[PDB]
């Protein structure tokens, strides 16, 4: 196993930004191998107390192989920064996909559902959980197949929260949001929320305010546009549970006759 530095690669053009990630697409010198570099400072990191969540993020998602979860080769680090060597996605992402598109057919729909349920199936299997399943942390291979990436989130079930709550709540359940112990149920309500969202063009609980996104989510409420058909409503109606064990598993999801009907992809 190499110990790599900055000096090994080229830098590129930006790829994206997170709350801590600046994302650079890079080449390695000697192979000429293409590759994502994500750049973490070292000072934000001890700011924020996150260190545990880098370490998880690494230590989870090196481990991992599957052809629906992004890579991560390695990592090194300098007197200011923390660099972690990802597979680089050149289709993007599927926020960006969604922005473009203002929503998806039934079929994109579904086939995107397929490999998200495969993924999170995978990753159940050693009870990790992802915990923040949203469109801007999927990301499209070059057969334009979904990967789940950013497992800076992730942990194994069951879990408590010591971590605050920074931005949106959009695609959070009850239990977590309430700061109530949760387990590997959470990923399944985001599931429902990401559904919804991808046929509608926006999140079911959406508001102008996190007091009353709070609210909406803590509540269930939400309603349909005319054109949702029934059998995307009763999928997304089964997810959205406000009782975890209700939620189904991901075996039925996979199942589940509107995804058999519409996606172009199998378990
Ligand atoms: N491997 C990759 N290939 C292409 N783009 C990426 C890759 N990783 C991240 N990005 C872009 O950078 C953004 C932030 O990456 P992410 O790891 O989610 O940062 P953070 O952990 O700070 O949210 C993503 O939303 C995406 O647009
Ligand atoms: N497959 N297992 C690995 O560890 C692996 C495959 C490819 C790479 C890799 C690592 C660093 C750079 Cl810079 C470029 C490629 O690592
Ligand atoms: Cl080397
Ligand atoms: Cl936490
Ligand atoms: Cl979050
Ligand atoms: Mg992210
Ligand atoms: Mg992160």
């Amino acid at each position: 196993k190499r110990q790599w530095a900055l000096e090994d690669f080229e830098i590129g053009r930006p790829l994206g930004k997170g709350k801590f990630g600046n994302v650079y697409l890079a080449r390695e010198k000697q192979s000429k191998f293409i590759l994502a570099l994500k750049v973490l400072f070292k000072a934000q990191l001890e700011k924020a107390g996150v260190e545990h969540q880098l370490r998880r993020e690494v230590e989870i998602q090196s481990h991992l192989r599957h052809p629906n979860i992004l890579r991560l080769y390695g990592y090194f680090h300098d007197a200011t920064r923390v660099y972690l060597i990802l597979e680089y996605a050149p289709l993007g992402t599927v926020y960006r996909e969604l922005q473009k598109l203002s929503k998806f057919d039934e079929q994109r729909t579904a086939t995107y559902i397929t490999e998200l349920a495969n993924a999170l199936s995978y990753c159940h299997s050693k009870r990790v959980i992802h915990r923040d399943i949203k469109p801007e942390n999927l990301l499209l291979g070059s057969a334009g197949e979904l990967k789940i990436a950013d497992f800076g989130w992730s942990v194994h079930a069951p879990s408590s929260r010591r971590t605050t709550l920074a931005g949106t709540l959009d695609y959070l359940p009850p239990e977590m949001i309430e700061g109530r112990m949760h387990d590997e149920k959470v990923d399944l309500w985001s599931l429902g929320v990401l559904c919804y969202e991808f046929l509608v063009g926006k999140p079911p609980f959406e508001a102008n305010t996190y007091q009353e996104t709070y609210k909406r989510i803590s509540r269930v409420e939400f309603t349909f546009p005319d054109f949702v058909t029934e059998g995307a409503r009763d999928l997304i109606s089964r997810l959205l549970k406000h009782n975890p064990s209700q939620r189904p598993m991901l075996r039925e999801v996979l199942e589940h006759p509107w995804i058999t009907a519409n996606s172009s992809k199998p378990s």
